[PDB]
């Protein structure tokens, strides 16, 4: 209560991103396997992480097979956590658009949400 939300990323590039809060009102769990929009072609869900290398800490991004959520729970697709990559843009993303987005859930579920476009 809340209104807990996200932004699709402003970018006149070959690619962009989408970020959001997602929370499950159901009594069984969710598993988020992708999402889908008019404003881009190849959508992919990525992680964004810290990992160690040369004994030293390093940070980066990576596509994953899914995210998931317990019943009554929440995950945020925060830039330092999880997000969608948006490749092959069907318009350059302008801050102060809105985007429709079909969130894909394991088996035969999809739930269409709206998010504003924003410059972060």
């Amino acid at each position: 209560g809340s209104f807990t939300e996200g932004w699709v990323r402003f970018s006149p590039g070959p690619n962009a991103a989408a970020y959001l809060t997602l929370e499950n009102p159901g009594d069984l769990p969710l598993r988020l396997v992708g999402a889908r929009t008019p404003v881009a072609e190849r959508v992919e869900l990525h992680e964004t992480f810290m990992r160690e290398v040369e004994g030293k800490k390093v940070m980066g991004m990576r596509p994953v097979p899914f995210l998931e959520v317990p019943p009554k729970g929440r995950v945020e697709l925060k830039p330092g956590g999880y997000h969608f990559m948006l490749l092959g843009l069907k318009r350059p993303l302008k801050a102060g658009e809105e985007v429709e987005l079909d969130l894909l859930f394991a088996g035969g579920k999809v739930l269409k949400v709206v998010l504003p476009v924003e410059a972060r």
